[PDB]
């Protein structure tokens, strides 16, 4: 396997809890900012005024190429909000395609619980489609601008690399967190074959899950439950989030598989860390989890399989110790399945917008042990898969 995108390999930093970010520049002369990669939204928005958690921000008055769109944007969401002022400017990705484009930028002037202290990022790059752009679908997303203005192919791919142990702010800064390959697929980043699932509709990166197993045991729910009210691939969410009913069934099964050790309710609620003596995390007592995805061929599916090394998220201990500690990174949702960063860390994920499909292959940087690895396997004969989609 040759790796043909060396300029873009290792261009990300960060971690599942705080997000993965890429360096970008905005304006003339270029202003460097670190930008969260978010496949779950569609706005390019950057800090544009002082904030306690920002060491730098976009200064529109210092950019000769700034254009004011004379329009505000207000983006409240469950956990937080940002608001700002729309404009356009020249934008580049230094460890990216060697192109500069004119793109929409939301200059964030006010926010609440958006910026994260010590995350090292100063804005967000929404890579999903115009339908979910704010204030409306007339605000062309960055990637749409990039493809229209250049010869960059209509595809990007993400290798998010979890360390398997905690990183502090300085360690994030010095460590490679993965790769965002703009316009292609780098074969060095994965092992085995790429398997593709259709993008059901171009808004979020929406997919259809057709079967779920815990250690090979079918969760045995009607497959519509798995996609109620949608299933998406979202680098801007930390956890694997499952619809309430599915979460309840999955947690019951995971508890049963891991029952040789009892964990407190707060662990299963994703709130409380668990710790083990250094090196002794009992990976083998925890089950693998397989999600079967609709394939491209009629009546065919494939599965992706993750380990506890994916769904147990490393965290630092609440007190000074050499223990290995984790939070359970599967949680309930009222807005559908979210395949967040902890599941993406298992895989190289190809966002093939041109062919309306998402590819999965085992990541060359997934965390595993000597006994088990993540997997992408197929095909399986699966009937009536369209019925798994929620309307
Ligand atoms: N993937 C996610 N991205 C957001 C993130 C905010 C901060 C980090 S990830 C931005 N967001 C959003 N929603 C609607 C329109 C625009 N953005 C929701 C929020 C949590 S989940």
């Amino acid at each position: 396997r040759r790796g043909s995108f060396v300029e873009m390999v290792d261009n990300l930093r960060g971690k599942s809890g705080q997000g993965y970010y890429v360096e970008m520049t905005v304006g003339s002369p270029p202003q460097t900012l670190n930008i969260l990669v978010d496949t779950g939204s569609s706005n390019f928005a950057v800090g544009a005024a002082p904030h306690p958690f920002l060491h730098r921000y976009y200064q529109r008055q210092l950019s000769s190429t700034y254009r004011d769109l004379r329009k505000g944007v207000y983006v409240p969401y469950t956990q937080g909000k940002w608001e700002g002022e729309l404009g356009t400017d020249l934008v580049s990705i230094p460890h990216g395609p060697n192109v500069t484009v004119r793109a929409n930028i939301a200059a964030i002037t006010e926010s609440d619980k958006f910026f994260i202290n010590g995350s090292n990022w100063e804005g967000i790059l929404g890579l999903a489609y115009a339908e979910i752009a704010r204030p409306d679908d007339s605000l062309e997303p960055f990637f749409d601008s990039l493809v229209k203005q250049t010869h960059v192919p209509n595809l990007f791919s993400l290798q998010l690399c979890g360390a398997g142990f905690p990183l502090n702010q300085s360690e994030v800064l010095a460590s490679v967190g993965g790769s965002m390959i703009i316009g292609g697929i780098d074969h060095s980043l994965y092992t085995g074959s790429l398997w593709y699932t259709p993008i059901r509709r171009e808004w979020y990166y929406e997919v259809i899950i057709v079967r779920v197993e815990i250690n090979g045991q079918d969760l045995k729910m009607d497959c519509k439950e798995y996609n109620y009210d949608k299933s998406i691939v979202d680098s801007g969410t930390t956890n694997l989030r499952l619809p309430k009913k599915v979460f309840e069934a999955a947690v019951k099964s995971i508890k049963a598989a891991s029952s040789t050790e009892k964990f407190p309710d707060g662990f299963w609620l994703g709130e409380q860390l668990v710790c083990w003596q250094a090196g002794t995390t009992p990976w083998n007592i925890f089950p693998v989890i397989s999600l079967y995805l609709m394939g491209e061929v009629t009546n065919q599916s494939f599965r992706i399989t993750i380990l506890p090394q994916q769904y147990l998220r490393p965290v630092e201990d609440v007190a000074t110790s050499q223990d290995d500690c984790y939070k359970f990174a599967i949680s309930q949702s009222s807005t559908g399945t979210v395949m967040g960063a902890v599941i993406m860390e298992g895989f190289y994920v190809v966002f093939d917008r041109a062919r309306k499909r998402i590819g999965f292959a085992v990541s060359a940087c997934h965390v595993h042990d000597e006994f088990r690895t993540a997997a992408v396997e197929g095909p399986f004969v699966t009937l009536d898969m369209e019925d798994c989609g929620y309307n």
